[PDB]
């Protein structure tokens, strides 16, 4: 039972079957270490480091590493991995936003059905995100071309990794909507020395930083008429912090290169957005092929549970106190990732995604709702649904509205965001099988379509645009046939236009 | 009791209880040391940098660090950190044109920093001109806790290189002149610096080589609670370490506000009050400022504290604080700084805060000129107010750029209120303050306290 | 008794009573050992360097370091500072235009310091024009203590290069050119100076490569008073460790400003005589300049001393002392320097300093001639008077720019007084010095000395 084939200090059989630290050695994991705070560790016991980062599997459980990372690194599973970029904020004289997931939303196809089981969308431009992608405000109608009429660039690093990089020195080019200009490269006086995990460099509260080409007349034009320029990244150079014998952080050599490659062919991406700030995690997963491979096999759940850090109260996922169970959350998967999901799906007498297993190579996107109400315990709509009643017991998690004839929903363009496209989301449910639902929206994107509810909750989707600050207001209608049951109603928010 | 988890040299039952070096061992603290003027220290025993920094537990008690390290970062919870600002002592540009910088460090914190060379930016309104990096000519060799390079009474150095080997700064066109002659000033914030630190090596040298500060700048910030204070004209910067949140295998201690303003800036407690040097920082004669976070703590954890007062809040990772000293400060007591005196005041009374208190019968008038008043400068009015009868009203009428007038509520005890005006002008309206009282109101600790213009 | 906290070779019983090095080895101190040469050593003995210089107590004591350090700097309590400054000695302005310097640096500590790189300032008023740093052509190799680089008899080194490698000095646009015409002339000042000091390798060779300067100049200056001697043509900075007040866990020696004025200047002392090289330097027999924190400390320490004598107060880490010697001084014992004989003066006493004191009846007056005096300089007069009977009240009129009449009145005992006249023009009216006495009085110890211009 102390047998050690790694040479990592962890005995194989904790290490196999979950092991925890306490006072700098391993222990037994038991059910009661749960109620003191203490996490359940489990890792491969052939590998001195399971996730692929620079840190082993005990440098990581014990936590005896740089302590400008996340608590959530320091799981083995999950690899400790600086996912930086750069983020334009002047156009040079004409300032702009940046959208983390413009360029992966973009191309993803929408329908109103869906297949039993799968509730999840497709992407056919998964994109990661150091993927940039602009969005300028100060464009209130007026042209580019106005000004001048004859035929530099302020940048701010932005990191959504795990751990800390130091002498950051990124590289992009200006691919203006379509062809490349330059690969610039901030060489000596653009170089961050730190940038910490969720930090920007320079820090919030400091003027842009300063980076220093010329523009054809046909660019004008089409930046002019419904195109924005993105600065993409094609690489990073950094380093990271190596303690010593002697006991200093030393981090010239080290670099954020190396290992970047090895983390991820080993690691299944999982990205989670909030609509305010974007993260990104590598959860790590075994091949199928090899039998010596010995990286745990565990359940999408848990590998959202261990990377985002969320708390499991019941059965729901909360982060940060947010609802991101698999009911009231996006999941926009690639093309084979859903082939993965849709395939073992068949088998599982459950039938939900988060209890599917995890395979390296998935990448699984995270979009929170926008405004999103359960009619349980959360509601965030600033006008409430009319008619609700909550006499029920027969809710998708605790009890749902009871639509039985017509109810009103509104939200006025204040609340949203001008030049965007939503997701309209919910689940219905109908035992009668003789009450139909029809739909219309009152919107610059005006449609009706049917629908019916099945025996059990399903999940139905609809899209609008919303162009235009000083626009009309947005009204929903929701028409029943008879008895229907409302539960976990969301609207979300895609690409931009 | 012989045991040593974390090889810092300190024994985790003298770690975990506290402890002190005599003749450069460790051993059990007793509570008759203190009048030989020793010190109380208390740690975390899994951990051989307690607060982060690069010096150990056992190097900071014993104080075998730098010589120029501050006696308060001695303490294994206060972390050494350099704290290094640039601040422009003069802009010259002329003819295209050229411009010409000069500027002289300030170093604020509690460690030395050697090879400084600070990255500056250039910014005019919004737009960052340039990002300029200190070349040989500007790097500073040394710079020493609350000192400037050059030192007093030198010429600060001047900032014209964009890049290595006799650069010239050089606005790109004639669009930033003829936007400068509109009326717009430059400022000049600092986005990075790079320095180093010494470390005794085996052969009894110092080497700052090898060392560089910027390795535990991400490492301090995560482990610490940032704490300022501000004297008018000094300003200061210090790094508390606090334990997480959730974590069960964490042993940072856990200490309140005003224990770690005492240890972090060495503050003498006389009993109760604390004061710097000479001047009270204790928590009624001095304003708080916090950012957003850090409110929102403070209030959740004063309704479960039956004292109710901000120094006895344990201290947590993360937050922001800043203390500035009041101005002009009046207790009726020892101190008042008041070019005028106060209206309608009596002495006569034994229901203050800490000797007396000023019962009014009426209102209190009070004229304060512009002259020792800072021009263009926003100004906060603090003080205490106590009445037992809680049936008089108060209200309080101000002159400024705006008359202020609001009524008052008092409480049973003695209650701090905060009103802010802004004044604007050198030769401008007399400031007028007026309050009036219903009934008979006590008053103590009034002060007027500078804020961010 | 062979315990060694610090592990320097010098036993804790040895460090603490007094010490001397015999052999190379350390020896219990013998009073007996005083007529041979033998020097006492004190020194704490939970460091290994008391001083905080790159040298132990050992190697400063046994000698074994470089053969170009000082004397006085062996002692442990004495750092081996090198305070090295630049020399500005010409002008060359010609085309915009182009600028030429000659530069002489200066060392005035006790270590010499190899491959100087100094940094330079040129400042006009008040802006900064460039700030220069050492070229290839311009480090120095090497430098001695009180010598020069170039040695004395060589030509000043030019300055002439802009940046690393070289480039030609040049103002930047004609509007400094325009204020030069107008009778502006240019300063220099030193920021900083970056060297090297020479150590022993294992195997015997100095080596000077890897030391710097920069690392133990915040050590030492945080850990030592600052000591200054002026002899009116030199100048001789030294740096005494001293003790920190409210330090329970440190075991400096505390040594009164007169013991540490000998011990930082090797001054030899014949009982209570001081003699530099032959200039006395006793308390009585020099004036002190100092800053505000220590005028303020050394009153405070009078009144609890008996003695009431400068040098008999004890050294505390901070303090700046200032010591010029008179310029012209006279004690009517062994020494006059004034061209002019005085009036009225009688050698016939013996209640004097020393030997003999002046029986004044009447009053003195003295014509100094401006053929040895410095024009637009200011000076101080100094002096002592006596008058047991506190009956007899003395004024003095001194001719200068202004004209000065002052009223005196001595004490029962011997006191010493201060009067401040500026001196303003060669060729202008001849100074009048004039004082007069109601009955008698005694006069010893008046001294003249030289001010800033
Ligand atoms: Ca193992
Ligand atoms: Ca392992
Ligand atoms: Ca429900
Ligand atoms: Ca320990
Ligand atoms: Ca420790
Ligand atoms: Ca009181
Ligand atoms: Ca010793
Ligand atoms: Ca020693
Ligand atoms: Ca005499």
């Amino acid at each position: 039972e102390d047998l050690d084939t790694d040479n990592d200090n962890i005995p194989d059989a904790y290490e196999k079957n979950g092991y925890t630290i306490k006072d700098s050695i391993a222990v037994k994991w038991n059910d009661s270490f749960a109620e003191q705070g203490y996490k359940k560790y489990v890792s491969s016991y052939l590998e001195s480091n399971t996730a692929g980062d620079p840190y082993t599997d005990y440098q990581k459980a014990s936590g005896s590493i740089d302590k400008a990372i996340k608590l959530e690194a320091r799981d083995p599973l999950v690899a400790a991995y600086p996912v930086v970029g750069v983020g334009m904020e002047n156009l040079i004289s004409r300032a702009t936003t940046n959208s983390k997931t413009d360029a992966n939303t973009v191309g993803v196809s929408i329908s109103a059905g869906y297949q039993n089981g799968f509730t999840g969308n497709i992407t056919t431009s998964y994109s990661h995100t150091t993927d940039n992608s602009t969005a300028v405000q100060d464009s209130n109608g007026e042209s580019w071309n106005t000004g001048l009429s004859i035929n530099n660039a302020n940048v701010r690093y932005y990191n959504t990794g795990t751990a800390p990089m130091y002498k950051v020195t990124p590289t992009t080019n200006l691919v203006l909507d379509g062809e490349t200009l330059a690969t610039i490269k901030a060489q000596d006086n653009q170089i961050g020395n730190n940038l910490s995990p969720n930090e920007t460099y320079p820090k919030k509260g400091l003027s842009p930083l300063a980076l220093n080409i010329p523009i054809n007349y046909d660019q004008l034009k089409k930046l002019d008429s419904g195109k924005q320029i993105k600065l993409e990244t094609t690489q990073v150079s950094g380093n990271y912090g190596t303690k010593n014998s002697q006991g200093q952080i030393i981090t010239e050599g080290n670099s954020w290169s190396n290992y970047i490659s090895q983390i991820d062919s080993v690691s299944a991406s999982i990205i989670l957005d909030t609509g305010s700030q974007t993260f990104e995690r590598r959860v790590a997963a075994k091949e199928q092929g090899n039998p010596e491979d010995k990286t745990p096999e565990i359940t999408i759940g848990e590998a959202i549970k261990k990377a985002f850090s969320a708390t499991k109260n019941g059965e729901l996922l909360y982060f940060n106190g947010i609802p991101i169970d698999e009911s009231c959350v996006e999941l926009i998967f690639d093309d084979n990732t859903s082939e993965i999901i849709k395939e073992q799906l068949k088998y599982l007498d459950d039938k939900k995604i988060y209890n599917v297993k995890l395979e390296r190579g998935m990448n699984i996107l995270i979009k929170v709702p926008s405004y999103f109400t359960n009619f349980d315990e959360y509601n965030n709509f600033p006008a409430s649904w009319s008619n609700i009643d909550t006499k029920n017991q027969d809710g998708l998690q605790s009890v749902a509205n009871k639509l039985s004839g017509e109810t009103k929903i509104i939200i006025p363009m204040s609340k949203l965001k001008p030049y965007k496209r939503y997701v309209f989301s919910g689940y219905s449910k109908d035992p009668s099988t003789s009450n139909s639902i029809t739909v219309n929206i009152k919107s610059k994107e005006q449609k009706t379509d049917y629908l019916v509810p099945e025996k059990d909750y399903t999940k139905f989707s609809y899209e609008f645009e919303t162009t235009g600050k000083d626009s009309s207001d947005i009204e929903i209608t929701l028409t029943s046939s008879g008895v229907i049951f409302l539960d976990n109603l969301s609207i979300t928010e895609l690409n931009s236009t």
